[PDB]
């Protein structure tokens, strides 16, 4: 029992390449995918509505839950959409973190999407792509690499 029409919008393009992109591709990537993470809620699209590549960003949710915790990422999540929030950073650590960056902020993407939540219209976003580096692109093509290409 659900009215509503099944958007898309899906201007992404690596979202459903199913195979492994340039170094430059994975720096428009990381803005489709934070963005796709929204656009599965905002417009009540799908997950699974993607390729290979997108596949393993969504286990950087996991990286994220391993990491920052489940608990430490629900108390974030919410944080993010009341418009208050709190945060550690980390730097030359872990690949992990490297990963788990993308996912925290990809869980935050997400969930604001079904009404739009942010609270403050005025700088709703910001660091998206610049949360990750060429550097970390790399290493993405790489992890990926490993069932992509």
């Amino acid at each position: 029992m659900a009215t509503k029409l099944d958007y898309e919008d899906a201007v992404f393009y690596f979202v459903d390449d199913d195979k492994i992109c340039s170094r430059d591709s994975i720096i428009d990537l990381i803005d489709e995918y934070i963005t796709w993470r929204n656009h599965v809620i905002v417009f009540n699209k799908d997950i699974t509505s993607c390729g290979r590549l997108y596949k393993e960003l969504m286990k950087f949710d996991d990286v994220a839950i391993r990491y920052y915790g489940i608990d430490k990422i629900n108390e974030i999540v919410e944080a993010m959409s009341e418009g208050d929030h709190y945060i550690n950073f980390t730097k030359v650590h872990d690949q992990e973190s490297l990963f788990a960056t993308i996912g925290i902020c990809a869980k935050i993407t997400e969930h604001w999407g079904y009404k739009k939540i942010s609270e403050s219209r005025f700088q709703s976003l910001g660091n998206i792509t610049d949360l990750m580096t060429d550097d970390n692109i790399n290493i993405l093509i790489l992890f990926l690499e490993k069932k992509l290409n």
